[PDB]
C-alpha cells in the first residue's frame, strides 16, 4: 500500500492528507531516537531499537518541552508559534510527506525548526510540508530535537550531560534519513537540509561538525547562522549557566554527578520556570542553553574552521529578513508595545542598545550609537525605532550571516543570497514589526496557496516562486530552472524576495556589518 | 590735513588712496613696537619709543620673515599669498585705511592674518582693506605678528622667549589702536578684531587670554577657533621642538641661554630653512612654532576655559568654508596634483588619513576611516578623494570650530555662524579643491568689486552682502540691519553664504563633530 511502508527500524502506517484538490502521503510520527526520558535525560541520543508491527504514523507527535509563549495569550500572531500537542520528553519524532505516486527517487528536504533552542515544534502550522512535497515533488522530512535545558545543558566533561545532545538527536534523525528515506521515494544522496533562526544556526553546525557532513547534499539557511552570537557559548559557560541552573532548584552543586542526578529528579517545568535565570546579562536576543564549542561536536572555534575551510564544501542558499529585530525589542526592549506606533526616546533607545550588545563596554556602547543615530535629528521616534530594530537584527541575524556567507563562499561550490522584505498582507502584528523574523517560513511552505489563508493573488504568486526556488535548488544546486545571481566574494550579489519585479543587489549592509563584523570586535578587544 | 595725524606717538603722514572712482586715506606702515631685532629676537614686543617729526606711512612695509612657497613658482593661486615686500624682523607694523571725509567716530575693524602661524603679511593684495573701508565706512587696521620660530619660538621659563610672542605683538597693535584710533575718526570702543585660520585663532585666544579680552569688543573668526588641533602645543611639546630647531642648526643644547644665544646668531632664512624639521610626526595641518598653553597668556588649558566661560563674553560672527581640507592634500598628501582630478585609490585615502590623524592609535585610523568611507563603493577615487578632503576639514577646522560656537554659546551674547559654500567663478585651482580654504577672504575685503578682477555680477552682490554683515556687524553686534539667524545651542542654525537666495540649516555637520569632538578623544583615551 502507498501508505505501507518498510524501513530497516520496522514497518511504518501512514495517512493520506488532502492537499490543494488532491491528496499525498503523510507518515507522522515515526521515532528515530529512543525516548529520552528518565535518567537518559541530557544523554546523547540513543538509536530506536527497531520495532515489529505496522507502527502507526498517522498523527503528529508529541512536543519537546518548551517554554510556552504567553506574552499575547490568544493572540495568533505569537499563539502560532506555541507547541500545539501535549509536549513531553518523549519528542524525538520525525514526519515524512511523501508525493502519492510514492515518487523512486526524489530530492529530500529535511526543515529543522527555529526557536533560540529554547523552543520549537515540527508541528506548528506553518511548518506542514505537504505543500511544499506535493507542489514541488520533494519529500519533506521535518525532525524535532531538544531544546531548552533538556537539549543544551551542557557539563562538558561527563558523559551524563555532555551538552550538544540537541544537536545529536537532529544528526540522528538526519541519520534515519540517510539510511530509510530510500523506502519513501527520497534519494539520499539528495537532501537538502533546512532551517530558520536556531534551525539555519543548526544547519550551518551540520555544515561544520565532521559527524554530519555527510549527512546530507546541500543546505538553506534562513535569518540564522552557526555564528550568531546567540547561537553558541564556551564550554565554561555553558558549565556556568548549567550549574547555575542547579542553583536556582536547590541542587547538591557538589559534583557534576549530583548535580545531573538532582535535574533529572525535576519534572520538566520545573527547568523550564527557573531557564532564563541564568543567562549572565540583562539582554534581547540570548537564550541560555545553547550550543556549547566542546571540542567534540565542534573541533575547535567556529571562528578557526571558518577561517581554514574546515567545512563541507557544497552549495547553500541562505538569507535574512528586512526587520529580524522588531520581535524581540517588543518582547524585552522598554518603550516597545504590540499596540502602539513604539515611537522610542533617546531614554529608551539608550536602554535598547545597551540590552542589545550586553558585552559591549561603554566605547562599545557609544560606537553602536553613533553608528545607528541620526544626530541631526535625534529625538525622532520613529528613527529611533527602526534604529534600534536594525541594531537587534544586524548585530544577531545579518551580520553574522554575511560574515558565514563571505567565510564560506571562499571555499564553497555555490552561494545563493536573498533578502526577504515582503510583509504579508495579513499579518496580525504591528506595522512597525515590518519584515518579521520567522515570516518567510509561512512562504517557504506554501500557505500562500490555501485561499482561506486570504493572501493576495501577487502573495500566492511569491509562494510559488519562493518553493521553486527552494525545491529547485535543492534538487540541482542552483535555484533556476529572472536569474538569482550567484553570490560570489568580488560581486557579492544577492536577491529581493517581494511579490515586485526581483532585482539584484550588491553587499547586503556593508556599512554596518564592516561595524560589527570588523570594526566592533577590534574595539572592544583594544579597550 | 585729512592726512597728518596726531597720536600718542607722534605725527604720521598718509597718503590718498583712489578706491572704485573716490579716494579715501591709509595710514600705512605706521610702527607699534620697538623693532623686534637683534637680543630682542624671540623677546615680547616693546612699545614704540614715540618719535617726533611726521611718520611717514605712504607705503606697506616689510613682512615678517618666513617661510616663502615655491609649490608653484609663478601660479597667481599660490604666491598671492607669498610675502610681497622685503621680508624682515623688523615687521611689526600696522596699516589703517580711513575713509574721507574722517569720520569723527566709526566702528574699527582689526584684521589679523592667517597662515598657520609660520606665515603671513598684512600687505597681501587681498588684505587690501579700501573696498570695505571706502564701501562701508568702517576704519580699517590691519596688523602684522612675529610668525615662525621668530613669534613662537617656545623656551617657557626663560624670559628671553617664553613663547606667544607672536601673540603679544597682536595684542600690542591692539593696544595702539585702542589708545589712538581715535585720532583717525575710529571709536575705540567699538573695534571688531577678525581674521582667518591662524588669525581667526588669535582672535579667539585673545577672547580667552585675560589680558586681551578689554581691548575690543566684538569677533569675527573665519575659518578657526583657539582650539584647532593645530593652533596651540603643551610647554613641554613647545619646548621640545625649541630644542630641536637647536639641534637642526647646531647649537650648544647645555641651556636655555645657551640655546637661546644661538638661535639669536642665526641669520632669519637658517631658522626657516629647518623649521619644519621638528614636528613630531609626518603630518599634514600641523605647524612647528605655535602658540603654547602657557599659563600666562592662557591660564589654564582652553578646554577648562571653554568649560568655565572663562572668556570674554560678547557678540561673535564665525564661520567655515566647504571645502577646508584640499588645500593642504593637495601639499602633503600622496595622489593629489594641481593638475589632475586627484581620484585617490584606498591605498592613498589609508595613508592621507594616517597623516590628517597623526596622533591617531590604529583603531583611531580604523574609527575615521569607518566614518568616512563608502563601504558600498570604496575604490571611488572620486569619493575617497572627497572623503579625504572631509576628514581635513572636519577635524581641523569645522568641528574644533563648532565646539567652540557651542560652548561660546553657553555664555555669550550673541553667536551668528555661516557656512560659506561658493567657488569664486575665477578660481585659478583645480576643481577637485572646491570652496578652498582662504577664499571668504576675498570676498570679505571686497575685490569682487574691482571689475578688472573679471568676478560675476551675483558675486559681485555677494561681496557687498559680505561686507555688510562683517561691518554691520562689527557697529552693532548684529549682521542684519533675509535674517541671518541667531545660533542657539538647542536649534543651532547658520546660514549659507554663496550667490543663491540664502537658506538657512542647523547642525552644521553633527554627524561628524559628535564623531571627531566627542566619539574620538573618548576612543583614543580608552585605547
Ligand atoms: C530564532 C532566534 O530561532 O528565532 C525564531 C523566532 N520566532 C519565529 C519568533 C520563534
Ligand atoms: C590657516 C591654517 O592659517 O591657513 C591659511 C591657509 N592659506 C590661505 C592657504 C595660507
Amino acid at each position: 500500500s502507498e501508505l505501507l511502508v518498510n524501513t530497516k527500524s520496522g514497518k511504518v502506517m501512514g495517512t493520506r492528507v488532502p492537499v490543494l484538490s488532491s491528496h499525498i502521503s503523510a507518515f507522522l510520527g515515526i521515532p528515530f531516537a529512543e525516548p529520552p526520558v528518565g535518567n537518559m535525560r541530557f544523554r546523547r541520543p540513543e538509536p530506536k531499537k527497531p520495532w515489529s508491527g505496522v507502527w502507526n504514523a498517522s498523527t503528529y507527535p508529541n512536543n519537546c518541552q518548551q517554554y510556552v509563549d504567553e506574552q499575547f495569550p490568544g493572540f495568533s500572531g505569537s499563539e502560532m508559534w506555541n507547541p500545539n500537542r501535549e509536549m513531553s520528553e518523549d519528542c524525538l519524532y520525525l514526519n515524512i510527506w511523501v508525493p502519492s505516486p510514492r515518487p523512486k527517487s526524489t530530492t529530500v528536504m529535511v526543515w529543522i525548526y527555529g526557536g533560540g533552542f529554547y523552543s520549537g515544534s515540527s508541528t506548528l502550522d506553518v511548518y506542514n510540508g505537504k505543500y511544499l512535497a506535493y507542489t514541488e515533488e520533494v519529500v519533506l522530512v521535518s525532525l524535532s530535537y531538544r531544546v531548552g535545558a533538556f537539549g543544551f545543558l551542557a557539563l562538558h566533561g561527563s558523559q551524563e550531560a555532555p551538552g550538544n545532545v540537541g544537536l545529536l538527536d537532529q544528526r540522528m534523525a538526519l541519520q534515519w534519513v540517510h539510511d530509510n528515506i530510500q523506502f519513501f521515494g527520497g534519494d539520499p544522496k539528495t537532501v537538502t537540509i533546512f532551517g530558520e533562526s536556531a534551525g539555519g544556526a543548526s544547519v550551518g553546525m551540520h555544515i561544520l561538525s565532521p559527524g554530519s557532513r555527510d549527512l546530507f547534499r546541500r543546505a538553506i539557511l534562513q535569518s540564522g547562522s552557526p555564528n550568531c552570537p546567540w547561537a553558541s557559548v564556551s564550554v565554561a559557560e555553558g558549565r556556568r549557566r548549567a550549574v547555575e541552573l542547579g542553583r536556582n532548584l536547590n541542587c547538591n552543586l557538589n559534583s557534576d554527578e549530583e548535580l545531573i542526578h538532582c535535574l533529572r529528579e525535576k519534572k520538566p517545568q520545573e527547568l523550564i520556570d527557573v531557564e532564563w535565570n541564568v543567562l549572565p546579562f540583562d539582554s534581547i536576543f540570548r537564550f541560555s542553553f545553547v550550543p556549547v564549542i566542546d571540542g567534540e561536536f565542534f573541533p575547535t572555534s567556529l571562528e578557526s574552521m571558518l577561517n581554514s575551510g574546515n567545512f563541507k564544501k557544497t552549495q547553500i542558499l541562505l538569507g535574512v529578513n528586512k526587520d529580524e529585530g522588531s520581535f524581540f525589542l517588543l518582547y524585552g526592549a522598554p518603550g516597545f508595545s504590540k499596540d502602539s506606533e513604539s515611537k522610542i526616546s533617546r531614554e529608551d533607545f539608550m536602554s535598547g542598545v545597551k540590552l542589545s550588545v550586553p558585552h559591549a563596554n561603554d566605547l562599545g556602547l557609544d560606537a553602536v550609537t553613533l553608528q545607528y543615530t541620526d544626530w541631526m535629528d535625534d529625538n525622532n521616534g520613529i528613527k529611533n525605532r527602526d534604529g534600534l530594530d536594525d541594531i537587534v537584527g544586524d548585530h544577531n541575524v545579518i551580520c553574522p550571516l554575511m560574515h558565514f556567507v563571505n567565510k564560506y563562499t571562499k571555499f564553497g561550490n555555490g552561494t545563493y543570497l536573498y533578502f526577504f522584505n515582503h510583509r504579508a498582507s495579513n499579518l496580525v502584528w504591528p506595522e512597525w514589526m515590518g519584515v518579521i523574523h520567522g515570516y518567510e517560513i509561512e512562504f517557504v511552505f506554501g500557505l500562500p496557496l490555501v485561499k482561506e489563508l486570504n493572501y493576495t493573488a501577487e502573495e500566492e504568486a511569491l509562494s510559488r516562486r519562493i518553493m521553486h526556488y527552494w525545491a529547485t535548488f535543492a534538487k540541482t544546486g542552483n535555484p533556476n530552472e529572472s536569474k538569482w545571481p550567484l553570490f560570489t566574494t568580488k560581486e557579492q550579489k544577492f536577491i529581493d524576495l517581494n511579490t515586485e519585479p526581483m532585482k539584484v543587489h550588491q553587499r547586503l549592509r556593508v556599512q554596518m556589518c564592516v561595524f560589527w563584523n570588523q570594526f566592533l570586535p577590534k574595539l572592544l578587544n583594544a579597550t
